[PDB]
C-alpha cells in the first residue's frame, strides 16, 4: 500500500491541510532517472502515473493535464553550442535523457520510437549535456530563424484624457522608465517609442537630430504626412536625451486636460501599424471604458449582481476588435500588455482579448489614484520594477511534443494557437504560465514510460535565436489504483480552474461550478469502486477542500457581490498564474503572526526567517487574543483580534492598543523592536517568493473591510455557500444516489 494510498476518512478527520507547503509528487522512476526528471516547477503533469488507456483515464474521473511555467528564471541553465541540435527525424524530438543508445552511434527516440543516427559532432555521445539534464538551453543559428533576429522594440501607449490624469499613473510609470532605462533588456539596436491619446492619436517624433521632442496630433491615423517608423521608434542609444526628456514632461504634460475623451481604439490601430515591420512589445495604460472611435465600448454591467448568478451578464467581449487586433499584433511577433487602472466598470472582458491573443500581460489596478489610493500606487511602481527589468523573449513559439498516443487537447493561456501542439508567443516573459489538457488517442502499450517534452523558441533581448527544453518523463500503469497514487492534487486542481474558466464563458458559471463539483464526486466515487464516510486517498485527501476554495473564488463564487471586471481579471489570473502562484490565490495560506518564535525558522538571504505553520481556511482557527496573516497571492491580510495581546499592537503595529489602530492601515512600520523584525523578515520572504508585490491590509474586528478577510475563509458557512462539513455531506450524498 503506497502511502499516497492510504485511506483517509474525510468525514472524521479534521487536520488534512499539512502545515509545510505541499509538494509535487515525484513521478515513480527509477533511482537514476529520477535524478534526472524535470524541475515540478518548470514543467508538471496531474496524473504521474500516465492511463495506459484512454478506457483507463475515463475511469479514473480525474483530467490529464500538462502545468508549465517555461521561461522562468532559473540559477542554473545547460546552455549548449552545437552546430547541430540533435533531433529526431521523424518527429523532431530533441535528443534527451530518457533516449535509449542501440549503439553508442544510434539513438532511439523516446517519443516515436524511430531509430536515428548519432552525428559525429555529437561526439561516449550518452555523457553529452543534452542527455545528462532534463532542462537545457542551445543556441540556433540561421536554420531556425525566418528572418534576422529582431531587436528589442518597445512601445508604449498612453491614456491622457481627464480621468487618466486624476488618476496620477503617468508619474509612477515614467519615473520608473527613467529609473530603469539602461536596465531594458537589448542591446545598442534597442528602440523604443511613446504614444498618448484622448480625443486624439498623439506620436512623438524623437529622431536623432532634435533638440527637442516633436508631438505630432492626429485624428486620422492613415494621415500621409505622418514619418517613418523611424522617427517614432527611435534607437534608445542614440536619442537618450530625447526621450529623458520625454519622461520627464509626460507627467505635467495634460495637468488638468479638458479632454475626456479616450480613443483607444485607433491608439492600438495606430500601434498595431507602427510596430508590424519589427514586432515587440506595446504597453497599454489604460483607466476607463473606450468612447471614442473604433473599439469603442458600452457600460453594459449589470448591476443587478442575482442576474448574473447562473450566467454572468456580459461576461464574454461585447465585441471581436479587441481579440482581432491582437491577433493582427500575434501575426507581426508584436505582444500588447494591458495595464488597466480603472475606477468604473471598463469592460476588461473585451479589453483582456488585446493580450489574451498576442501573449501579453493584463496587470489590474482597481481605483488607482496616486494620492487617495497610494497602495495601487506603491504597487504599480513595484510591479514596473519586475516588469521593465526581467527578461524577455521575443518572435518566439513553442511546441510540446508528447509519445505516440498522447495528444495535446486544449490550450490555456496567453497565445496564438497554430497547431494542435504548437503556440506562437508574440512575446514570452518568465512569470507566464501555461496548461493543457490531453487525451489518449492509442494505448500506450509500447512502452511503459511515456515522454513529455516542451520547446520554446525564441529571439534573446540580445539576438540570438534560443531554444529552452524541458523534457519530463513519466510511467505508465494499467490500475485505477495506480492512477490515484500519482495524481498531483494542486496540478488538477490548476487545470480544473482553467476548465472552469472555459466553461462559465462557452456554457454559464452555473456549469462550470457544477462541473467543479462534479470531478468530485466522479473522482471518488470511481476511487470507492477500487476498494457512512467519504473516503479517499491520501493523494486526494485536500481535493474536496481545494475545489471548495475554487467555489468560492472570486472567479466562480456567487455567494457574494461581484464586479464583473473584478471577476474578469480572476480568470484571467488563472489562465497565466503558474502553479506556485496561483494555489496561493485559490487557497490562501494563514498564519498566526503574533507568537513568531526562531525554532523551524530557515535562514536565507543572511537572515533568520520565521516559519510559522499553516492553518486552514476556518474562523475556528483565529484566536481572538492573536494576529493573523492571509497570503491571498496577490494580496496580503493581517486580522487584528479585539483582545489581541498589546505587547504585538505596540511592537509590531506601532499603537498603544487596539482602539489606537487606525483603519486603511497598508504598512508596517521599520519599528526597532524583535518581535517586529520577524514579522517584517517573515513578509519580506513572503514578498520574495514571487514576481509581484502584494498590497497589504491590516484589518481590525471592528465591521468595515472584516468581510475582505473573512471572505476567504472558505471553510466556513456563508450567505448562500456550504461549510467544508456540508459541502463533504453534499458530495457523499451525490455519490450514494
Ligand atoms: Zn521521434
Amino acid at each position: 500500500q503506497p502511502e499516497s494510498l492510504r485511506p483517509v476518512n474525510l468525514t472524521q478527520e479534521r487536520n488534512i491541510l499539512p502545515m509545510t507547503p505541499v509538494w509535487a509528487p515525484v513521478p515513480n522512476l527509477n533511482a537514476d532517472l529520477k535524478k534526472l526528471n524535470c524541475s515540478p516547477d518548470s514543467f508538471r503533469c496531474t496524473l504521474t502515473n500516465i492511463p495506459q488507456t484512454q478506457a483507463l483515464l475515463n475511469k479514473a474521473k480525474l483530467p490529464l493535464g500538462l502545468l508549465l511555467h517555461p521561461f522562468r528564471d532559473l540559477t542554473q541553465l545547460p546552455v549548449i553550442t552545437s552546430n547541430t541540435i540533435v533531433r529526431c527525424r521523424s518527429c523532431r524530438t530533441y535528443i534527451n535523457p530518457f533516449v535509449s543508445f542501440i549503439d553508442q552511434r544510434r539513438w532511439k527516440c523516446n517519443l516515436c520510437y524511430r531509430v536515428n543516427d548519432v552525428p559525429e559532432e555529437f561526439m561516449e555521445p550518452h555523457k553529452r549535456p543534452e542527455v545528462q539534464n532534463s532542462t537545457v538551453e542551445f543556441i540556433a543559428s540561421s536554420d531556425y530563424m525566418l528572418r534576422p533576429p529582431q531587436p528589442a522594440v518597445y512601445l508604449f501607449v498612453l491614456d491622457v484624457s481627464h480621468n487618466a490624469v486624476e488618476a496620477g499613473y503617468l508619474t509612477i510609470l515614467c519615473q520608473s522608465l527613467l529609473e530603469n532605462l539602461d536596465k531594458l533588456p537589448g542591446d545598442s539596436r534597442t528602440r523604443i517609442g511613446f504614444m498618448t491619446f484622448d480625443s486624439t492619436i498623439h506620436f512623438y517624433n524623437l529622431q536623432e537630430g532634435l533638440s527637442q521632442p516633436q508631438m505630432l496630433i492626429v485624428s486620422d491615423i492613415d494621415d500621409v504626412f505622418l514619418p517613418t517608423p523611424d522617427s517614432l521608434l527611435v534607437n534608445l542609444y542614440e536619442s537618450k536625451e530625447l526621450i529623458k526628456d520625454l519622461l520627464n514632461a509626460l507627467p505635467n504634460m495634460f495637468t488638468n486636460t479638458r479632454e475626456t475623451h479616450s480613443a483607444l481604439g485607433p491608439a492600438l490601430q495606430a500601434a498595431f501599424k507602427l510596430m508590424s515591420p519589427t514586432g515587440g512589445r506595446v504597453s497599454v495604460f489604460q483607466t476607463q471604458l473606450p468612447s471614442l472611435g473604433a473599439g469603442l465600448l458600452q457600460s453594459r454591467e449589470d448591476p443587478n449582481q442575482r442576474s448574473s448568478t447562473k450566467v454572468v451578464q456580459h461576461l464574454g467581449p461585447a465585441t471581436d476588435f479587441y481579440k482581432k487586433l491582437a491577433l493582427d499584433c500575434s501575426g507581426q511577433q508584436t505582444a500588447v500588455d494591458l495595464f488597466l487602472l480603472s475606477s468604473q466598470y471598463s469592460d476588461l472582458a473585451s479589453l483582456a482579448c488585446m493580450s489574451k491573443y498576442s501573449a501579453g500581460c493584463i496587470y489590474y489596478y482597481p481605483s488607482f489614484h496616486y494620492t487617495h489610493n497610494p497602495s495601487q500606487a506603491e504597487k504599480l511602481q513595484k510591479d514596473l520594477k519586475r516588469y521593465l527589468t526581467r527578461k524577455i523573449g521575443f518572435e518566439a513559439v513553442m511546441r510540446i511534443r508528447c509519445t505516440k498516443g498522447l495528444s495535446m487537447h486544449t490550450f490555456h493561456g496567453n497565445f496564438f494557437v497554430r497547431s494542435t501542439d504548437l503556440l506562437s508567443l508574440a512575446n514570452i516573459n518568465p512569470d507566464a504560465g501555461f496548461a493543457v489538457q490531453l487525451s489518449i488517442e492509442e494505448s500506450l502499450t509500447d512502452t511503459s514510460l511515456v515522454c513529455f517534452q516542451t520547446a520554446l523558441l525564441y529571439t534573446s533581448s540580445k539576438g540570438e535565436r534560443r531554444i529552452r527544453v524541458h523534457t519530463l518523463c513519466l510511467p505508465v500503469v494499467s490500475s485505477l489504483a495506480d492512477v490515484y497514487a500519482g495524481v498531483d492534487v494542486q496540478a488538477a486542481i490548476c487545470l480544473l480552474a482553467n476548465m472552469a474558466v472555459d466553461r462559465s464563458v462557452s456554457s454559464s458559471l452555473s456549469d462550470a461550478r457544477d462541473a467543479l463539483v462534479n470531478a468530485v464526486v466522479d473522482s471518488l466515487s470511481a476511487y470507492g469502486s477500487t476498494v457512512s464516510a467519504l473516503m479517499a486517498p491520501s493523494s486526494l485527501k485536500l481535493f474536496p477542500l481545494y475545489v471548495l476554495a475554487l467555489l468560492k473564488q472570486k472567479a466562480f463564487r456567487t455567494g457574494t457581490s461581484t464586479r464583473l471586471d473584478d471577476r474578469v481579471y480572476a480568470m484571467c489570473q488563472i489562465k497565466s498564474q503558474p502553479l506556485v502562484h496561483l494555489m496561493k490565490m485559490i487557497h490562501p495560506n494563514l498564519y498566526r503572526i503574533d507568537r513568531l518564535t526562531d525554532e523551524g525558522a530557515v535562514h536565507v538571504n543572511d537572515r533568520i526567517v520565521p516559519q510559522p505553520p499553516l492553518q486552514k481556511l476556518s474562523a475556528e482557527k483565529l484566536t481572538r487574543e492573536g494576529a493573523f496573516l492571509m497570503d491571498c497571492g496577490s494580496v496580503f491580510y493581517i486580522w487584528v483580534g479585539k483582545g489581541c495581546d498589546n505587547n504585538f499592537i505596540e511592537d509590531v503595529l506601532g499603537y498603544t492598543n487596539f482602539a489606537s489602530i487606525p483603519q486603511k492601515m497598508t504598512h508596517l512600520p521599520e519599528l526597532d523592536t524583535l518581535s517586529s523584525e520577524r514579522a517584517r523578515s517573515f513578509i519580506t520572504w513572503l514578498r520574495d517568493s514571487r514576481p509581484l508585490s502584494p498590497i497589504l491590509h491590516i484589518v481590525k474586528d471592528e465591521s468595515p473591510a472584516k468581510a475582505e478577510f473573512f471572505q476567504h475563509l472558505i471553510e466556513d458557512r456563508t450567505e448562500a455557500a456550504f461549510s467544508y462539513y456540508e459541502f463533504l455531506l453534499h458530495v457523499q450524498q451525490q455519490i450514494c444516489k
